[PDB]
């Protein structure tokens, strides 16, 4: 009944869900032609049954886009009971208001296009915006790495009871306020000017950067300067989504992280072979118990 | 009232156009982010205006169309007065039915898209097939590039009065037939079954492929084989959209065509410099004027039948 199928080539983690709940990954032939077209071909009967579709990795946003669209159309159109977006890191997310320009709120077209291509349902980790699940008019389950983080820290962390959680930007404050609450530690924010203000306190704890994603890193890896500076006795960064793109690599390790912890909702063990400071939380429990949960009609809000 | 926007920074096509209405290509910056997300903003004020986004040829399809989804979004959150996309060649048009298997019908995908991203109109030319007008609720222009076409077989090859049209295919039938009824000469046929059979004589004539679409050429190459065969005495391939990928242009420097000519609804500078066997018709004012009588309520149909 429940039927799971993975993205493109990126299948690490669609495995992982897969083995959890006990499942072989559905059958699907998915390729790029030629000529840059997305070529999907689902190699097996989907009527009746409960599809759940796995975003793919494939670092190439728009093809891993098309792919998943695609693929939700043709389930639509096979007749499956109902369909699920399962996308660990939502893309354009960071494009939900125009922020005073004229710019797309392209958030809101991807959640559009889901809609069109048939997506019954949605589940994701750690919207970069919780009002993106405003942007549906479908049910929306937006999974947390809160619990997991708290736990990596206070088991990793020595020192974690007088720590002080640091966020990289000004728009960060609720996530790190949050979670220093939760720990009941103390919290502060960088801001940029540049030049890079701090606000709080840091001096002689550790340090703690917490954001829910990193790119090119160059504010992250600021920040681990303007921390040190500050009198931060370690500085850690913990990011739910770990892009890494462009420079991010070598700035990390070019920086004095003692470490920096992400999820595996993009795949990471290319990067950690570039990269030691890199550690990863599992996520496929977390994802495959949301399936098996939204299958049963079982409590999602638990995992919360 | 009239404003006409380019996707990417493959801006020929959308200059040339641009230029025949006598404006500038409004201002946009548009990026591709760290991660591959595309980054796009409106320099200027759209609202109120008719706006006109042209599709960009850079080759990567998937990002092509993300951009110009993004940009269609941007201009209707903008209050532009009307959004159409002009889009030479429709991606994912030879992904317009299920062939008898558990396929998505991407091209009704793709429209579904343009229509929530909220554009109002299409104009596009030569659709792979005619019923992808239909994907759409919105109106959709659908040029041809036959008047051209036919233009230039009459002013290119002597013989075209004693010539044979040649569909490379079983689907391409009503397409060449067109042609060869306008010219008032015969046709014929190629089917693959791994084997090509042809029916319809071109024994000792000048024989034109002519097909809608080439992109790695495969089909085209063996089909010119087949015909000198047959006994043509030369063989020409014209298509509309030259996607040629992969080995195209290899594959078309060994071909035994005299000729291959396509449109530029697909930029084909570059490929020219590695392929002197292409011959490029130019059709960006068939575009600026589908554009034009849009914007001012005339007939576009007009440009059916007759070349501007």
């Amino acid at each position: 009944n429940i039927k799971i199928f993975s993205g493109s080539s990126h299948q690490d983690l669609s495995q992982k869900i897969a083995d959890r709940l006990g499942l072989e990954l559905g059958k699907v032939v998915t390729k790029k032609f030629s000529n840059q077209e997305t070529c999907v071909e689902i190699g097996e009967s989907v009527r009746g049954e409960d599809v759940y579709i796995v975003q793919s990795g494939c670092g190439e946003i728009n093809d891993n886009l098309m792919e998943l669209l695609i693929m939700i159309n043709a389930c639509k159109i096979a007749s499956a009971s109902r369909v699920t977006a399962v996308i660990p890191c939502f893309p354009y997310a960071r494009q939900d208001k125009k922020d005073k320009s004229r710019a797309p709120i392209s958030a809101k077209l991807v959640a559009n296009m889901l809609s069109v291509a048939g997506a019954d349902h949605i589940i994701t980790m750690d919207l970069h915006a919780s009002q993106i699940q405003g942007f549906f008019d479908i049910p929306v389950d937006n999974l947390y790495a809160e619990p997991a983080v708290l736990k990596w820290i206070r088991e990793n962390i020595s020192e974690w009871r007088n720590c002080t959680i640091v966020s990289p930007d000004a728009g960060g404050a609720k996530r790190v306020t949050s979670i220093a609450d939760r720990l009941n530690v103390d919290f502060a924010l960088i801001h940029k000017e540049d030049r890079m203000v701090l606000v709080g306190d840091v001096k002689d704890r550790v340090a703690i950067l917490v954001d829910d994603m990193a790119d090119t890193c160059g504010t992250i890896c600021h920040a681990a300067d303007k921390l040190l500076s500050a009198g931060a006795t370690r500085v850690y960064a913990i990011l739910t989504h770990g892009i890494f793109s462009g420079p991010a690599i070598s700035r990390i390790n070019n920086a004095c992280f003692e470490a920096v912890v992400v999820t595996n909702t993009i795949p990471q063990e290319d990067k950690m072979k570039h990269c030691s400071k890199i550690q990863v939380i599992d996520i496929s429990m977390i994802l495959a118990e949301a399936i098996r949960r939204t299958h049963n009609g079982e409590s999602v809000s638990y995992l919360f």
